[PDB]
């Protein structure tokens, strides 16, 4: 654990104290006959690193709805805000991801910062349900099924498999 | 930040959740539509690493007097006990460092785990005060002083400098 220099009030001696671990602050500095005492950051405050400071840093303001916390305000971390799942950040706030319609599928997964990116299903694949999450799905293989294709698929429906 | 797998109670789905940073624990696991929520370790408890656990670890029992804390019980660390300054650990407890008498000096500084180690002052050095901290001190150089030695030193006293 690292150290910091401190000027002792009563004697003017410059001492080398031990740092206080992340999550605490120095509540009494060392002196020439006593070790420094660390205390834990009071609720509302944090420090991220081992430090020599006398107050913890204040956590930021509560997340503006509809944003939520993906990290809390705790001794070691400031709160950190995010658009909840299924939404993404645009300018001001959060907007719901695009829903890819039937016949389209997710090319790129939506995130907290970017919207979903849809593509039309490629030949041989289909998507039969609106979804901001699902990918185009390969037709059932009628060959490797023993069967043959009774009805072709479309970008919206699987091909139907059978015989005769 | 790392992840852990969790089995969702209601659906049996195996999810990949985000870990909770050191100092917190998981107070609600992620589900297929919500992020995991971390809470800070309640007073009395800690976790040292980013984790997926549901309770923080309990801190050890208070330090047995005359031992004191060199780390507190805080969100990120168990308390850690030490013999206070000027004492060192022997078997059971703490004992005061050896005091090096006049004519001796510290060869090796005492620590929380080892006693001071004294040596007789070497020729040309002296120590005039009992101390478990101070080293033998070089005589005042009467040459480089312009003066000559009026009275030799001993292991206990500086040589005295003058002229005629």
């Amino acid at each position: 654990i690292g150290t910091y220099r401190h000027v002792d009030r009563a004697t003017g001696q410059v001492l080398t104290c031990d740092k206080c671990p992340a999550g605490t602050y120095v509540s009494e500095h060392c002196t020439n006959t006593s070790l420094r005492v660390c205390s834990s950051c009071p609720v509302g405050t944090f420090t991220r690193h081992e430090n020599g400071i006398e107050k913890c840093h204040d956590c930021s303001q509560p997340c503006p709805w509809p944003m939520i916390e993906k990290l809390p305000c705790a001794a070691l971390t400031d709160r950190e805000c995010t658009c909840p799942p299924g939404m993404f950040q645009s300018n001001a706030t959060c907007a719901p991801h695009t829903v890819c319609p039937v016949g389209w599928g997710v090319r790129k997964k939506g995130t907290e910062t970017e919207d979903v990116r849809c593509k039309q299903c490629a030949r041989g694949t289909f998507s039969d349900v609106p979804s901001s999450v699902m990918k185009c799905k390969a037709y059932t293989d009628c060959l490797s099924q023993n069967l043959v294709v009774i009805k072709p698929g479309t970008k919206e429906t699987d091909n139907v498999c059978g015989t005769l």
